[PDB]
């Protein structure tokens, strides 16, 4: 059940899934606030190559966004799709948002039940791994403004979406993370889930919180996706 906008229906939700990050470099780490140098989708349950297995895992979707002297790998299973990926930077710090296409801005996506939403939220795991890069290619940012989920980081039931946070300490110092899950159109209380966590000086605190200023969106820029 596919709109390109917003309508009046029951059991009928174009849910979404939106993520926001900000990373805070090490010092220590060469220049790079040459974004969106590359960005690359790719799904597989590890069902390929080497790994063979009598049951097969759930299928993971995974975008991999090198730029700001960073490589980061987002892995997203049993998801909202993600059409909109979107990077900015200064300083030593890096932003990326990642997230789905609300039918407000045109954008068609599939409307799915209550039940089914509720399953949805449930199953939906987002993986983090961030890696270095020493890239210096330009960044490939697209000509059109970014488009979004419609989906605000407003405190929110709380919902375990995220899963292994993984990262190379060399060029990581600091980490911030917050996750979104929810109707694109219209928000329905008992849809709409977040889960986050702060990863300052070392340490990690989780759980879901306001984080409606974790980063000045205004700046993002649309990244250009590629293959091979």
């Amino acid at each position: 059940s596919f709109a390109s906008s917003c309508t009046e229906e029951e059991n009928n939700h174009h849910m979404g899934i939106d993520v926001i990050i900000k990373v805070t470099k090490q010092d220590q780490t060469p220049t790079n606030d040459k974004i969106c140098q590359s960005v690359t989708e790719v799904t597989e349950s590890e069902d390929d190559g080497v790994s063979e297995e009598v049951v097969k895992g759930d299928p993971t979707t995974y975008y991999t966004v090198v730029g700001g002297g960073l490589r980061m790998n987002f892995g997203f299973t049993k998801c909202p799709q993600i059409k909109s990926i979107s990077e900015s930077a200064d300083g030593n710090t890096v932003n990326a948002r990642l997230s789905s296409v609300s039918p407000m801005y045109g954008i068609e996506s599939p409307a799915i039940t209550h039940e089914e939403a509720l399953a949805m939220i449930n199953d939906c795991a987002v993986s983090i791994n961030i890696k270095c890069s020493e890239e210096e290619k330009d960044s490939n940012i697209k000509t059109h403004p970014v488009l979004g989920s419609n989906i605000s980081h407003k405190k929110v039931r709380y919902e375990d979406i995220i899963g292994s946070t993984i990262v190379d300490i060399k060029c990581v110092k600091d980490l911030e993370f917050s996750v979104r899950i929810g109707d694109m159109c219209k928000e329905a209380s008992e849809l709409e889930v977040k889960d986050g966590f702060k990863y300052i000086d070392g340490s990690v605190s989780e759980g879901a919180t306001d984080d409606t200023s974790l980063i000045d969106s205004t700046k993002l820029k649309a990244c250009v996706g590629s293959l091979v």
